[PDB]
C-alpha cells in the first residue's frame, strides 16, 4: 500500500465532516446526497422543523428534498416506506443494550396509537425498538416528546454506527462475566453526541455495527459486528479484545477478525473513535457493495490497518491482544426465556416470547403496566425480538404467571417458537421479495404441529438478501426469493439455509436448497427436523 493512500479523504468545514475537493470523483449516488446537504444540519440545525410543513406531494417534485425525506432523514432515525406505505415513516431508536423503560414504552404507544391501521411497533436484531405510522407533519413533535423521556432516534440507519447491542442479562446473570451496560451507553453516548448529534463519525462510507460482550453465551453475536469487545484480563489488568470487521451482505458475509489490539476497560470509547476515524478517513466510497469496513481491512491488510487506529489513539497507545480472553469454551447457550433467578437475592427475571418481534399500541401498555407492577418499569429488548422483565421479587412470580396478557406473549411457548426471528419483510420495507412475519409464524406453527423435539432449533426468515435477520446464523434459515410453482406460476419463495452455529463455536451457514415455493416449506422442514434435529413425528 503507496503512502498516498493512507491521506485522510473528509475533512473537517464548519462543525460537519466533508469529503475533500480531491476525492470526489467516482463516488456513489449515495455520497453525492450527502455532499449535497449535510444530513445532520436536519437535527442540528432544525432543518426538519420547516421541511415537515411542506406537503410531501411538494417535497416529491424537487430531488433536494425528496433526498431530505427518502435519505438523509435516517440520519434523524426516520425512514420513508415510499413504495409499501406510502408517506408514513419508520421510527428507528437508540437503544443501547436493549433497555427501555416503562414511560418510554407508553410514550412509544402512544405515538403509533393515534396512526390507528397504519401504526404497529416492532423488536429488531439489534435488541431495538421501531414504531410505525409516523406522518411528516408530526416528526418535530414527536422529535420532541423522544427527548422528554430520555430517548433518541439520532443515526440509526444510513452511514452511520448502529445500535450497541450488549448482553440482555446485564447486570442480573448470575453468569455474566462484565455488565455491558455502562460501555453500550458510553458508545450511545459517544456516537450521538450526548443526543445533540455527532457529526465526526456520521459521515461514514457505510453502516458500522458495534457490541460489547458480557455473556460466556455470546447473545451479542460478537462474530458479526464491525467492532466487537471481547472481555479479557491482560497481565492482571481488566480490559477487551477487539474483533473487527464482521458484516451481512447480499454479496458477502464475513465473520469478524481479531485486530490483534487489547485495551483497557477505560479506552472502549477511545479506540472506538480510533477505527470509526480511520474507516471515516480511508473507506472507499464507490461501488455501495464493497464499502463495508472489512473491504477497507482487505486493502491495507488487517496490519495496515491496526496501524490507522493505532496512529489515533491517545499517546498512539494500542496494546496486542491478551492471549486468553474471558469467555469460556465450554458453555451451553443459555434459554432466557421464562423465570430466572437474578444474582440479586430474592430476585428473578421473567423472559416472554414476543411473536416475530410485533405489537400493536395496547399491547405495549400493557407490557409496560406488567414492568411496573412486578418489576422496576424497565423493559428489555433482546436480538430474538422478545423481552425480558428484570427485578421481580420472586414471590410476585405466581401471581405474574396468571395475568392474561402471558397467553398472548408466553414465558413457555413452543420450543421452535422461542428460536424463531423474522425481519419486517415485504408489509413495510420496500426490498422484501417475500412477505415473512406473517408467513413464518403460520410455517412454524404447522411444522411444530407434525414434530416434537428438545434441541433449541433457531430459524430465521429474512425478506431479500439484505439479510436482516441474520439467515447466515441460523439452524435452519429462509431467505426471501420469488420462484414457480408446478405450473410455471410465479410464487413466493426461499432460499433455504443450513449450518448456522451461534456462541463461541460460530459459523456461517450456506444455501441448502434454493427456490422452494413457500406452500412447500412444511414437508422440507419437517423432514430436515426429524433427520438433523432429532425431531419425532407426533
Ligand atoms: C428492522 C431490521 C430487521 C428486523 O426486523 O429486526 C432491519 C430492517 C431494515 N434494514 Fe437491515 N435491519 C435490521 C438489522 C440488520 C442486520 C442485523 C444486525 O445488525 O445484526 C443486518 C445484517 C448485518 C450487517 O449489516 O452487517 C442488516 C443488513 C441490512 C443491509 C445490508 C447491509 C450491506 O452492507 O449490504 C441493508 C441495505 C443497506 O444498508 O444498504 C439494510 C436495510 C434495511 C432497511 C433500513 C431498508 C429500508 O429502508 O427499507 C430495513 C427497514 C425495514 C423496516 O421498515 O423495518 N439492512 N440489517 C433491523 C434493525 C436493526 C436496528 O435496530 O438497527
Ligand atoms: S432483509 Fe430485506 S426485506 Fe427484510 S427488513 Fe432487511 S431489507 Fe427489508
Ligand atoms: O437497518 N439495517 O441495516
Ligand atoms: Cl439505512
Ligand atoms: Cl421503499
Ligand atoms: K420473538
Amino acid at each position: 500500500v503507496a503512502a498516498e493512500r493512507l491521506e485522510p479523504r473528509v475533512e473537517e468545514k464548519d462543525g460537519y465532516w466533508i469529503l475533500k475537493e480531491q476525492f470526489r470523483k467516482g463516488i456513489n449516488p449515495q455520497e453525492k446526497v450527502k455532499i449535497e446537504k449535510e444530513p445532520m444540519k436536519l437535527f442540528m440545525e432544525n432543518g426538519i422543523e420547516e421541511l415537515a410543513k411542506i406537503p410531501i406531494e411538494e417535497i416529491d417534485q424537487s430531488k433536494l428534498t425528496k433526498d431530505d425525506i427518502d435519505v438523509r432523514l435516517k440520519w434523524l432515525g426516520l425512514f420513508h416506506r415510499r413504495k409499501n406505505q406510502y408517506g408514513r415513516f419508520m421510527m428507528r431508536l437508540k437503544l443501547p443494550n436493549g433497555v427501555t423503560t416503562s414511560a418510554q414504552t407508553r410514550y412509544l404507544a402512544s405515538v403509533i396509537r393515534k396512526y390507528g391501521k397504519e401504526g404497529c411497533a416492532d423488536i429488531t436484531t439489534r435488541q431495538n425498538w421501531q414504531i410505525r405510522g409516523v406522518v411528516l407533519p408530526d416528526v418535530p413533535e414527536i422529535l420532541k416528546g423522544l427527548a422528554e423521556v430520555g430517548l433518541t432516534s439520532l443515526q440509526s440507519g444510513m452511514d452511520n454506527v448502529r445500535n450497541p447491542v450488549g448482553n440482555p442479562l446485564a447486570g442480573i446473570d448470575p453468569e455474566e462475566i462484565v455488565d455491558t451496560r455502562p460501555y453500550t451507553n458510553l458508545l450511545s453516548q459517544f456516537i450521538t453526541g450526548n443526543s445533540r448529534g455527532n457529526p465526526a463519525v456520521s459521515n461514514l462510507p457505510r453502516k458500522w455495527n458495534p457490541c460489547v460482550v458480557g455473556s460466556h453465551d455470546l447473545y451479542e453475536h460478537p462474530h458479526i459486528n464491525d467492532l466487537a469487545y471481547m472481555p479479557a484480563t491482560k497481565d492482571g489488568r481488566f480490559g477487551f479484545n477487539l474483533l473487527v470487521g464482521g458484516f451481512f451482505s447480499a454479496k458477502r458475509c464475513d465473520e469478524a477478525i481479531p485486530l490483534d489490539a487489547w485495551v483497557p476497560a477505560d479506552d472502549v470509547v477511545p479506540v472506538c473513535r480510533a477505527i470509526l476515524e480511520a474507516f471515516r478517513d480511508l473507506g472507499f466510497r464507490g461501488n455501495r457493495q464493497k464499502c463495508r469496513m472489512m473491504w477497507l481491512i482487505d486493502e491495507l491488510g488487517v496490519e495496515g490497518f491496526r496501524a490507522e487506529v493505532e496512529k489515533r489513539m491517545p499517546q498512539q497507545q494500542l496494546e496486542r491482544a491478551s492471549p486468553e480472553d474471558l469467555v469460556q469454551k465450554q458453555w451451553e447457550r443459555r434459554d432466557y426465556l421464562g423465570v430466572h433467578p437474578q444474582k440479586q437475592e430474592g430476585y428473578s427475571f421473567i423472559g416472554l416470547h414476543i411473536p416475530v418481534g410485533r405489537v400493536q399500541a395496547d399491547d405495549m401498555d400493557e407490557l409496560a403496566r406488567l414492568a411496573d407492577e412486578y418489576g422496576s418499569g424497565e423493559i428489555r429488548l433482546t436480538v430474538e425480538q422478545n423481552i425480558i422483565i428484570p427485578n421481580i421479587e420472586t414471590s410476585k412470580i405466581e401471581a405474574l404467571l396468571k395475568e392474561p396478557v402471558l397467553s398472548t406473549f408466553s414465558p413457555d411457548p413452543p420450543i421452535l417458537m422461542k428460536g424463531l426471528v423474522a425481519c419486517t419483510g415485504n408489509q413495510f420495507c420496500g426490498q422484501a421479495i417475500i412477505e415473512t412475519k406473517a408467513r413464518s409464524l403460520k410455517i412454524t406453527e404447522e411444522v411444530q404441529r407434525q414434530v416434537s423435539l428438545t434441541k433449541p432449533v433457531r430459524m430465521h426468515w429474512t425478506g431479500c438478501p439484505n439479510t436482516c435477520a441474520q439467515v447466515q446464523v441460523a439452524d435452519i434459515g429462509f431467505m426471501g426469493c420469488l420462484t414457480r410453482d408446478k405450473n410455471g406460476k410465479t410464487v413466493e419463495g426461499a432460499d433455504v439455509f443450513l449450518g448456522g452455529r451461534i456462541g463461541s463455536d460460530s459459523h456461517l451457514g450456506e444455501v441448502y436448497k434454493k427456490a422452494v415455493p413457500c406452500d412447500d416449506l412444511v414437508p422440507l422442514v419437517v423432514d430436515l427436523l426429524v433427520n438433523n434435529f432429532g425431531a419425532v413425528p407426533r
